[PDB]
């Protein structure tokens, strides 16, 4: 995630994209830059439902109180959308996550309007899953 743009830079970059062709490529490239998931974390406990693709996300709270996200998907566009979500939540506490309204961010990035209903539903599933997980922490 260190390697990837912080959320303010990510948003800025999306706003400078000339078209959906460019944004789509950016999304694909972002997914390719996620860390490889530990194979042990590809387990049913980390499986995310509703993405019409295989998706795993693992959330862990580090000893500093910060949430670390890792994941993978067998669909390239889903994995890039996952990277976007991960960027948005990068360096946040669990409480930060629960209270963070992602909507104005995604609205400014203007992604969802170009996604298929399948990919839009899948993005929403990932965000629901992470928020629910974050909410269960002390």
């Amino acid at each position: 995630m260190a390697a990837l743009p912080d959320k303010e830079k990510l948003l800025r970059n999306f706003t400078r994209c000339a078209n959906w062709e460019e944004k789509y490529l950016y999304i694909i490239e972002l997914g390719q830059r996620l860390a490889e998931l530990n194979p042990q974390d590809r387990n049913p406990q980390n499986t995310i439902h509703g993405c019409q693709s295989q998706v795993w996300i693992v959330m862990r709270r580090n000893a500093n109180g910060i949430i670390e996200l890792q994941g993978d998907s067998d669909a390239a566009i889903v994995k890039g959308l996952m990277a976007v979500v991960f960027i948005l939540y990068h360096q946040m506490t669990a409480q930060d996550i629960v209270h963070f309204d992602v909507r104005p961010w995604f609205e400014k990035m203007a992604l969802a309007q170009h996604l298929t209903p399948s990919r839009s539903q899948g993005l929403e599933a990932m965000i629901r899953a992470i928020r629910a997980k974050a909410a269960t922490l002390s």
